């Protein structure tokens, strides 16, 4: 059986962009925080092992580059899923969520 859904936003970067970016990819990300609360996910502040999804802007295909000690390593190594912004976004829109709403 399936267990409650907890979600963290990663917030470290592995790309380099503007200001104003910066500010359109926070948007982004609260506006899919939302998204997801609506749904009934738990969004955590923390990392941790009880988390099991993390929701990252960065590099999934390069992970194996990363330390040991970095959170999309740990989520990989627990068998948590890791997605993309544009994939979470497709996951809210194929589940029936008004985003520009």
């Amino acid at each position: 059986m399936k267990r409650d859904s907890r979600i963290y936003f990663d917030i470290t970067d592995d790309v380099e962009m503007n200001t104003y970016n910066k500010s359109k990819m926070d948007k982004r990300r609260d506006l899919l925080k939302r998204g997801f609360l609506t749904l009934g996910a738990q969004i955590t502040q923390f990392f941790d092992t009880t988390v099991t999804i993390v929701i990252t802007r960065r590099s999934v295909e390069n992970i194996y580059l990363l330390k040991d000690t970095d959170i999309l390593s740990r989520a990989k190594k627990n068998y948590m899923k890791v997605w993309s912004y544009e994939k979470a976004a497709r996951f809210l829109k194929n589940l029936d969520v008004d985003l520009d709403h």
